[PDB]
């Protein structure tokens, strides 16, 4: 079965690292800093990676029940899986599968349904993924609610995901840090079955960055995301199970309307995307644009500079 | 001829088509008594995207604009534009924007902005009433109840994220939202264009298959119930393959890869649904991995074994 990538242009994809659209294509130098996501990790032979799974709408969401924080709108989630089934702690992965994968604060909504009468009800909470009782790997996570009393115990509750926040009485977009990964299993702990750190290995070359911008609830957040794979190249990655032949994935951006390449990079078997370029740099592109792959390479080809 | 397929996944693996939310099972039930119209979640089988679908799962449901404040409420306007901020055409060839709310509801979500100039953020809870004289997206304006009659700025970008809907708990139970009542989508008084069609079975003894999820709730008693056509990722597969349709049905197997064998055989109509061997409301209890597998084309004469 012959390799291959989706004829989807890049606004018509998705972030595979938070549950909004891909805006842009984004270059720059990452060698100061660690580049480490756990959702958007899949090799091009089809194997999930970190935290990784199929669909964009599940990616930070949480599902559990949950308890009160009494003298506080604070309330932890003993979490479930997506199913509703039990969490399993000693699966071999970082954390339950969609956990943010950057330390910030994730406002969304936690709802609920009573079980016996089908009674709801929803709050504006938010999720601080630094903190030290943000435990996912072990089954725990604290949001701060508008609420000290009309949340249930032993109720199914989700956390559905909108934005991030910052403090605006601190210097302007300090937070989220998009490449800090949280410690899944809270302070003084540290993680498990990670994907691998990545960065380009070819001199000249950077890594090319699958971008959208995160919405803001509140301050002057960085809204900044960058992904390493569309979350629909993992769900294709994952459908086709092409064999890698070498470790190299050739791509052309190509205009379907002239047919010409805009530029080409690097596919990278274990996942991610390289470009021959110094610095940062947005790219422009035609928004009919698509990435069309040509050839498996060797470990010695030149990218043309872009 | 490029060859039909359905993709492999599990129905928990899986995306409704009409809310950004996962499947969790399959249900068949009558659908005589009321129209299955719905416009989300619409697709061909060699991969015609119909009504107001389109292909992300995530902007299903949201809405993107500018937002302009009706004087003496908490209520804005939004002015639409497309899910890539560039304007919206109204004179399109569709129901409505792509990813319109295809059912009459209340459904409550947040409204975010940004100021351009300087990044500062804001965030209101904000219902959307898709029954309302002024829900009017294909004309381009919606309108949103919020908890503010004053954070929102002029001339920003503003989007709406839905996360669920609700209910009046002072009237009759899960009496809303009503998933099959499809809104005007040109507001009060007005008359639907260019919908994909209602569907129906037609072969004895046949019923609807459905994809359903449980909406999350938000207040009150809702009608939490979904249920679409074809799951986002058949949308998604069917506009990728574009494999051409050889008769008006794909034969399809539901199988348990654990252990081979066929757990029942339905019907996928080339308009994009599917049918099954089956009377009455049912819940079908299936296992964890199985999945769907494409047979064989048939004629209009073939007759599913009871589901
Ligand atoms: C949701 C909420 O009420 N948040 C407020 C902050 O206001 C939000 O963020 C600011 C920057 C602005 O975008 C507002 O539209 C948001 O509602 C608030 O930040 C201060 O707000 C004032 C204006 O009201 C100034 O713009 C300051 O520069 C902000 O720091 C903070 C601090 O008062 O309180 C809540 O977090
Ligand atoms: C967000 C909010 O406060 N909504 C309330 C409604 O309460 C919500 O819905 C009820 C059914 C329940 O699940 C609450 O936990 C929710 O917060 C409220 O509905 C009434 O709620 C009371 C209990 O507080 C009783 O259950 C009544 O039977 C419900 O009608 C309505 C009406 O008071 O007000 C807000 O919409």
């Amino acid at each position: 079965k012959p390799f291959s990538v989706p004829v989807l242009t890049v606004e018509e994809m998705t972030n595979s690292r938070f549950p909004i659209p891909l805006e842009k294509l984004f270059t720059g130098p990452s060698s100061a800093f660690v580049v480490q996501p756990q959702n958007g990790r899949c090799t091009t032979d089809g194997v999930l990676l970190g935290t990784t799974q199929l669909s964009p709408v599940n990616i930070c969401t949480f599902r559990g029940d949950v308890t009160h924080i009494t003298g506080s709108r604070n309330y932890t989630m003993n979490l479930a899986s997506q199913n509703w089934n039990d969490y399993d702690p000693t699966e071999e992965i970082p954390a339950p599968l969609g956990t943010p994968d950057f330390v910030g604060k994730i406002q969304g909504v936690l709802t609920q349904t009573t079980r016996t009468d089908g009674s709801t009800r929803g709050h504006k909470a938010t999720v601080y993924t630094g903190s030290a009782d943000f435990a996912p790997k072990l089954g725990r996570v604290q949001f701060e609610t508008d609420t000290d009393r009309d949340f249930e115990a032993n109720q199914n509750t989700k956390f559905t995901p909108v934005g991030v926040i910052q403090d605006g009485g601190t210097t302007h977009r300090n937070e989220p840090q998009q490449w800090v990964l949280p410690s899944y299993s809270g302070r003084n702990t540290h993680n498990v079955h990670l994907a691998p750190a990545v960065a380009p290995t070819f001199p000249g070359e950077q890594l090319l960055f699958f971008r959208s911008t995160m919405p803001g609830c509140s301050g002057y957040p960085n809204m900044d995301l960058d992904c390493l794979l569309p979350q629909e190249w993992v769900q294709y990655f994952y459908q086709e199970a092409a064999p890698a032949q070498s470790d190299v994935a050739l791509l052309r951006f190509v205009n379907p309307d002239t047919g010409r390449v805009l530029f080409e990079c690097k596919l990278h078997k274990s996942g991610y995307v390289t470009v021959a370029h110094t610095g940062q740099h947005d790219l422009v592109i035609p928004p009919n644009g698509y990435f069309r792959f040509d050839s498996w390479v060797n470990q010695f080809y030149t990218l043309a500079p872009m």
